[PDB]
């Protein structure tokens, strides 16, 4: 249980939607958008379309984002990796895709334990992921700097990009 002791986003690791696994530690210097994908959410297109916006508007100023497909919600993830991988080509997705994960629960991706327990990555009432399209502002650094729920839209998270610039 060593998630417990890392002090950064940069110290874990996750495999990609390919298969391809890969050292977070590729985002230090980058403001990231960290959060968790379902395709049969209500509201997957108004995140897909407003995560896709802000990737092609401020990618050019080191904004990356890591899309982490989970099914806890309602089974709004029923998919394989490659159904996801072609559903998200379909909203025109150039940012990072990983493999399906949980965000809960003891079987819950070492870096989601992590955020969850962050001194800003807490929530309002409980860690605890509530839905799908959780997001988490990680800065160049690897701390979580904001967590937003999944009733707010990308674009809210678009004011406090130019803090962390």
């Amino acid at each position: 249980d060593d998630w417990r002791c890392a002090r950064s986003m940069h110290e874990f690791s996750a495999k990609d939607i390919d298969g391809h696994m890969v050292n977070l530690d590729k985002y230090r210097g980058f403001v990231c958008i960290v959060t968790n994908v379902a395709s049969q959410c209500g509201l997957t297109e108004v995140n897909y379309t407003q995560l896709v916006d802000l990737h092609a508007r401020y990618a050019e100023c080191g904004l990356r984002i890591l899309a982490f497909p989970c099914n806890q919600f309602g089974k709004q993830e029923p998919g394989s990796n490659e159904e996801i991988k072609e559903f998200a080509a379909g909203y025109n997705v150039k940012f990072d895709m990983f493999s399906k994960i949980c965000v809960n629960g003891d079987d819950a991706h070492p870096l989601w334990k992590w955020m969850k327990i962050q001194p800003k990555g807490k929530g309002i009432l409980g860690n605890a992921i509530k839905w799908n399209f959780t997001k988490f502002l990680i800065d160049k650094n690897g701390c979580v700097v904001k967590r937003y729920g999944p009733m707010e839209e990308p674009l809210v998270i678009e004011k406090d990009l130019p803090h962390y610039f």
